């Protein structure tokens, strides 16, 4: 049947890279994005018109902590349907990287933001565990490919492992 599922992950872990992949090849997939969704209340919407015609749906957002996560969890179990995460495992010293190469940040004193940016982030970061009492089914952490896209295969990859 359908289920929810959760990215987690820092800024520039590739969270998008991997949402819009999903959705491109499997279309009992809808994505649920911010930057493309706008406020809150209007992504629970979406979700809840997706869910409404048993659809997949995949949230790209850094969902970084309990309650972050809670607001879909909480959707999921409105319409009796099970929520997986998928926890993106790149470091602090990948992301940097990564966020560097969009030069879209202003720079200089008070530092390079971006960088200051990510480590806000950082400093707030909590992803699901087995400790946490969260109702999450079951959580599968994911690596950096060697490329920059996602390949067919790495989606299936992840797919496979419920
Ligand atoms: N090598 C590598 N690069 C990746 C991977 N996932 C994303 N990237 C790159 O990292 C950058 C940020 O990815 P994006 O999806 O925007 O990150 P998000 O901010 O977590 O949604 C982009 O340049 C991607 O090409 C991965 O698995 N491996
Ligand atoms: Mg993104």
């Amino acid at each position: 049947s359908n289920r929810v599922l959760l990215l987690v992950g820092l800024p520039g872990s590739g969270k998008s890279t991997f949402s819009n992949k999903l959705v491109e090849l499997k279309p009992n997939w809808r994505r649920v994005n911010q930057d493309d969704l706008g406020s809150r209340k209007n992504c629970e919407r979406h979700c809840r018109r997706f869910l409404e015609q048993q659809l997949n749906v995949v949230i790209d957002r850094c969902n970084f902590d309990e309650q972050q996560r809670s607001t879909w969890i909480r959707i999921a179990r409105e319409y009796n349907v099970p929520v997986d995460c998928v926890v993106l495992t790149a470091d602090k010293q990948t992301c940097g990287e990564r966020i560097l190469e969009r030069e879209d940040h202003p720079t200089g004193v008070q530092g390079n933001e971006g960088l200051n940016i990510l480590h806000r982030f950082v400093m707030n970061y909590i992803p699901p565990t087995y400790t946490t009492n969260e109702g999450i089914r079951r959580i599968i952490h994911l690596d950096p490919s060697p490329e920059p896209y996602c390949t067919p295969e790495r989606v299936q990859s992840v797919l496979a492992q419920l």
